[PDB]
């Protein structure tokens, strides 16, 4: 296969099912400070943005921060039984691995969670270079997740894509000059934005348009 030489992969919605486990917490989080919790299809409406802005999008700014250490506490508490990933994404990283591109991952809920999660699937030593998230601070860090994880896996190859499902990989990728391919795993709310620079990219409905697309 005409692959490249490494593919960054996302962590949070496109490796595996976080609906289940985030809404498990999401419902705990709004409970837990009197507010309501609409069900059905704010599971795949919360998936797309940063639960961050997701929950500051949902209505809360003051009391934002007592339900985001709710929803970690949850999250951390059965957020992690609350997932899993067997389907296409299985056989294709077996598949990826066969023709010789290495993989790794920009994306994550929590680094040290994303260890853990990883390592309880055995997926974790399957990538080179798990990254995403390493402290929630303020300024564009945006680029730094992909950018710090390229200086560790150097030297940097000739060929690199990054895969994703949301207008905040795509960006970070183009920004640094990687080009990506989008999937089609969930549908959000925070989809449409303004300022939108980078309007082309290649979108994956199924996982058979993934293998193709990487050229595995």
């Amino acid at each position: 296969g005409e692959s490249p030489q490494l593919v960054i992969f996302d962590l949070d919605g496109t490796l595996t099912d976080s609906a289940r486990g985030i809404v498990s917490s999401f419902r705990h989080a709004l409970n837990h400070i009197g507010a309501p919790v609409p069900e059905g299809d704010l599971a795949t409406h919360i998936v797309g943005p940063p639960m961050h802005e997701t929950l500051r999008a949902m209505g809360l700014g003051e009391s934002a921060e007592e339900a985001i250490v709710a929803y970690r506490a949850d999250y951390s508490a059965r957020g992690w039984a609350m997932n899993s990933l067997f389907d296409g994404i299985g056989p294709l990283l077996a598949d990826l691995r066969t023709a010789g591109v290495r993989l790794a991952v920009a994306t994550s809920k929590a680094e040290p969670t994303a260890r853990r999660i990883l390592r309880h699937f055995g997926i974790e030593q399957h990538f080179e270079v798990i990254a995403g998230a390493s402290t929630d601070g303020s300024r564009g860090s945006k680029v730094d997740v992909l950018a710090h994880a390229l200086a560790q896996l150097r030297p940097l190859p000739e060929r690199l894509v990054m895969v994703g499902d949301r207008s905040h990989d795509v960006d970070g990728a183009a920004a640094h000059g990687i080009d990506t391919v989008v999937v089609g795993w969930g549908y959000g709310r925070a989809d449409f934005i303004d300022k939108t620079s980078t309007t082309v990219v290649t979108h994956a409905a199924t996982i058979d348009e993934l293998r193709e697309a990487l050229g595995v």
